[PDB]
Parts: structure tokens; sequence; C-alpha cells
């Protein structure tokens, strides 16, 4: 069997380490090594890709399966000469639970005025800040897939009122849900918006001034909050800045940005009640991805269906 | 029936407001009002107390029941002339769920390096910080009462490994528990210590250097973390400062202090990876306290047992 082509432009040291023992039955070709840049890899069957080279499918034109290095596949969709073959994304219990850690933490920090507590602490000021309890606040989760459903369940346990939005209607016990055409209804009920959407043409430039002005205004936190850990190109950052400055948004938590790393001169870094994390909301341990690809290759090759295959028509 | 004596030294404006409609069948005497302070209230049956006047029981010597304004009663225990009558503490679903919000938030902020993320954000630095998932970390909850059991359940849902310590043995499904004599076993397994103990003579000056040096050292967060939302006099703050500076503790979250408000010259304010909240972890609305006292008076007066009565021998 030919080696697995690996073009993963994150944590190159971690990738190099794991590849020493990964795909033991065939080996790998790591495009992080500049010497592999011009290699003849025309017989490659499997490629593992994160922000891959734009010409990758010219250079590997006989692929059987494409594996994403993440849960998102927007870096692969739209590539030139993308073959009509399965694209398998990364879905993993550890990834999922880490995203829910981040979501719940951010929701609690907004509920409990972490920003204000930290500001007072820095000034050595003792100031009790009256917080509503979680049940007085509605968290609206946009995206009810692997990540969204886990976050919904854990937010509910913490005591938040939770509602959900997704493309097609969902049934989730104890959680009012809304489909694509019911976006405005959902927004009107939401105090804390949590974004867990994939990036598609339908979700690009989606979180804008008009949407922020539809969020609930007379809620227990006073002003609504925007949280996004999906994709940065789903939001309009200039609109986030203006909304926070104006009081349309009371605050935000952002793990993802229109261009990453977030530019040093962005106003977002020092906005009051805004939390920034550097696209690290759900970083699953380096080996879990590779064990996952190995498993799917094994299933594929012995006649079991591939799992976590994206819907090409839907684009995720 | 004589009016209820109220000496609650928190949120005096909120107390005055709620008292306008509380105890509708008998009224109240609020010692916040100077005109009440030297009145003859010798026939008082019920007193509601939070940081009360030291001479209160000389001035109200015929009490039938004492109600604490909080879940803790250490402010009442040890008062001069404390009568041999039931002391009823505040137990309330809103209080409980708010404490669990705080506990879970603090545990997540330590798990996910909130302090480090915030420090970088303030410097406009994009810097991924590798976090373990919750299941790689053991949270040891000290105190398995109303607050402890709620926190244990929610921490487990978030994915932490959770163990518990209490005076007498508990049975909690999926949670290894330890009794008084097993303290050292419990400490050795604990990466994040969560304090939800009452203040008694047995728990005074309890969280000290010796105890911090028994916490687990080779865990996924690197160094162990001390979280306390019980009582400030249970900790030795000089030892917390030295432990954090020396790397015995990786960080801390403290809602309670030996002397409150925390002095402006405390070294705690500026210690790296230390979060300070001003004894506001679980602040239930005043209405809930007053509805609670009304309920217990009603039960008492129609022959039903008082609930939430402290054990004088145990001291809580
Ligand atoms: N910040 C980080 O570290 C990470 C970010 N992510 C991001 O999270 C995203 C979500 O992951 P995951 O939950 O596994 O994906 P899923 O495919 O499992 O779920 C996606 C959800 O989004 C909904 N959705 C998609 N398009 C639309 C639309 N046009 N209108 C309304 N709803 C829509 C889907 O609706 P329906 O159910 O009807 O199909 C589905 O509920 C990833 O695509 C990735 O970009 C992922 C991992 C880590
Ligand atoms: N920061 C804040 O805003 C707040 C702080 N608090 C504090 O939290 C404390 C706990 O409240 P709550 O859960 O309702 O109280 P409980 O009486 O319900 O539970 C107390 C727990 O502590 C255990 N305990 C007591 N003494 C010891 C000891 N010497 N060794 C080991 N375990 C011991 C008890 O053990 P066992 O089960 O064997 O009896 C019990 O599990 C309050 O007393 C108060 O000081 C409360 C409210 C808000």
């Amino acid at each position: 069997r030919p080696p697995v082509l690996v073009d993963i432009k994150f944590n190159p040291e971690g990738v190099d380490r794991v590849l020493k023992t990964a795909f033991a039955d065939r080996g790998s070709i790591n495009l992080a090594d500049p010497a592999n840049r011009e290699r003849d890899f025309s017989e490659t069957e499997y490629a593992l890709l994160w922000k891959p080279d734009a010409d990758l499918f010219r250079r590997a034109p006989n692929l059987k399966v494409i594996f994403s290095g993440g849960a998102g596949v927007d870096h692969i969709i739209g590539m030139a000469g993308l073959p009509d073959i399965p694209i398998v994304r990364f879905v993993d219990r550890s990834l999922t639970t880490r995203m829910s850690e981040w979501v719940v933490m951010q929701c609690l920090m907004h509920l409990r005025g972490q920003y204000g507590h930290d500001s007072h602490q820095r000034r050595r000021e003792w100031a009790k800040l009256i917080a509503p309890e979680a049940a007085e606040v509605t968290v609206g989760v946009m995206g009810l897939g692997i990540l969204g459903q886990d976050a919904v369940a854990k937010l509910k346990v913490m005591g938040f009122n939770v509602i959900g939005w997704s493309r097609t209607r969902k049934t989730i016990e104890g959680v009012e849900t809304f489909d694509a055409g019911e976006l405005d209804r959902f927004l009107a009920k939401t105090d804390i918006l949590v974004g867990l959407l994939p990036l598609t043409p339908e979700t690009t430039g989606f979180y804008d001034s008009e949407l922020f002005k539809k969020l609930r205004r007379d809620g227990a936190l006073g002003q609504p909050v925007f949280i996004n850990a999906g994709r940065g190109k789903s939001q309009i950052e200039t609109d986030i800045v203006s909304a926070v400055r104006e009081g349309t948004l009371g605050g935000a938590s952002l793990d993802v940005f229109e261009v990453e790393p977030l530019a040093t001169d962005s106003p977002l870094w020092e906005l009051e009640n805004v939390f920034i994390t550097p696209h690290d909301a759900a970083v699953s341990e380096e080996n879990a991805l590779f064990r996952h690809v190995e498993m799917q290759i094994a299933r594929f090759e012995r006649g079991e269906p591939l799992q976590f295959v994206i819907d090409r028509a839907a684009g995720y």
C-alpha cells in the first residue's frame, strides 16, 4: 500500500513526532518537509489535509479518500480539482468534550461577570457584582451537530435555559429548536449566542450588525453576548467592535477570527467584556487524529462504511 | 405574635425593601434602623442573623429559634450567651446552583489556562496554551453536603474525574469518596482541591503549607490548584502566597478570606494564576431568605419539625 500523504499546517513539531509511529503498515509523506514539496506522489490513495497546498489534487490525482485534520472541511471544499470522493472529517469524543469545556466556561464567565471581577482584582477592589442565576439566561446555540448537541446538554445541566438553531429541524428534549427559516424567532429569544456552525457559503459573513440587533435586549444580563468558536469568516469583526462599543452587545467570547492569527492592531484585544482565545477551544491530543485516520482506512479497506463523511451537496 | 428581629449586615437597602412585605402576619424589627437598636425586644421569639451584634442575646434573651442569614453559622456559634435552641441555616436551590456555577467556572478556568490567556490577550499576543481535557484531571471536593454534592455532580458532567472527602462516609455513584481518617489518601489523588467545608474548630487553619504539599504533583495540569469557597478562616493565606510563589500550588481561586474585605495590601491580589472573588460565589436574592424563614416559622408553629437545623455537637 502506498504511504499516506500528510499536509497538516498546524503544530508541525507535533505532526513530525506522531508520524514516526503512525500508519505503521505503509508510512507517510509529510509535506511539512520542503524536500517532499516536489515528490512524485501520483499513486497516493489517502491524504490527510489541513490548510493544504492549493495544487495538491494536481499532484495527487488518484486519491481514494481525503481526511481533514479537523472537524471543519472549509479549507478542502472549493479547492481546484477536488475529486468526487469521500471527505472524512475529524469527529472524536475528546475534541467534543473540550469544545463543551470552552463553551460552558465562556457562558459562565459572562453570566458571572468575570471581566468585571478581573478588572476589580487588578485594582485591588472588593466589589460584589450581582449576577443572575443561569436559569434566568437563554443561551441560543447555532449549530446542533456533534459540538452543538454536547454544548446544549452541558449548558442545560449547569442550569441555563437553552434553545437551538440548525439548518434542518431537530428534536431535542427540553430544548426549543428552530430551523433555517426561523432564524429571526430564535435570535429574538437569545441572550447569549453560541456559534458552532461550519463555514459554508450560507454561513460566510453571517454574524453581522443586523443579526446582533435582533438578539434579546431586555434579558437578565442587560445586553446580549456573542460567542463564536465555529469559523472566523462567519463573523463581521467591524460589526462586533461597533456593537460592543455601542452597547448592542454587552460582551463577546471569540476563539476564531476572519484572518488568523488575529491582527495585533485589532480593537477586539482590548474591548471591555471581550475574551479572546487563539483558536484553541477544542484542540484534541496530537495522536487522536492519526488513530482516527488509521481506523477509517482500516474500515474502508475491509469493506466497512467510512464514518463522518461530509455531505458534498450541503458542503459540510 | 411578636415581630421577627432582623440583624443582617449585608445589602441593607435590599433588606429594608424586602422587609416591607416579609413576615406579613407579624412584622419585623430591623436593627439597621437606629430607632430600633435600643428598643425593648425582650419578647422576641425569632431572630434572623448575619454578622450580628455581639450582645444580641442579652438584648433578646427569650428566643425560640435562631435563623442564619446564610448557609454558614460560624458567626452564631461561639457568641456570648448563645441559647440552647435550634439554629436553622439557609438552604436554598438558587444558592446551591449558584455555588456550583462558581465552582465549575473556577475549575474550568484553571483547566483551560484562563489566567494565561487573559495575560496574553492584554499584551495582544496570540499564544496557544496546550490544555489537558477534564477527564485527565482529578477534582477533590472537600465537603459533601448540600453544596459539595451539587458541585460533584456538575463537575462530573463536565468530564472531570471527581473524588470527595467528608467527615462521615458517603456513597456517591461513580465518585470515590473518603472519610475523616482517609484525608491523606484523598489529598494524594487530588489535582484541584475544592473547599466547601463549614468553619468549625476542626476546620480552622486547615488549608496550610503541609496540606498543600500533600496534593498530587505529577498531574496533567503540572502543579495542583487550591479553590476555596467555604470559609476564609479555614485557610492560612501566608501559606497560600508562599505555595503559589514557590510552585507548590500552580494557582488558586478564592471567594473567602481570613479577614473580609481582603486587605488592599494582601499579596493575593497580584499572584499569577490566582482568581479573587469578593465572597459572592453564591449570593441568593433576599426574598428567598425571607420566604425560607417564614416557611420554617410556619412549620414550627403548626407542630412540624424545623428543617436545616445545625448539630451543636458537630458544630455545623
Ligand atoms: N474553535 C475550534 O477549535 C473548533 C472549531 N470547530 C468548528 O465547529 C464546526 C461545527 O462542528 P461540528 O459540530 O462537528 O459539525 P456538524 O456537522 O456535526 O454540525 C454542524 C451544524 O451546523 C448546522 N448548520 C450548517 N449549515 C447551516 C446553515 N446554513 N444554517 C443553519 N444551520 C447550519 C447543521 O445543521 P443540520 O443539523 O440541519 O445539518 C449542524 O446542526 C466545524 O465545522 C468547525 O468549523 C470544530 C472543531 C474545533
Ligand atoms: N462563598 C459563599 O458565598 C458561600 C459559602 N458557604 C460555605 O459553605 C459551607 C458548606 O455549606 P453546605 O454544603 O450547605 O453545608 P453542609 O452542612 O450541607 O455540608 C458540610 C459538609 O462538610 C463536611 N465536613 C464538616 N466538617 C468536616 C470535617 N471536620 N472534616 C471533613 N468534612 C467535614 C460535612 O461532612 P458530613 O457529611 O460527614 O457531615 C459535610 O459533607 C457553609 O458552612 C459555608 O461556610 C455557603 C454558602 C455560600
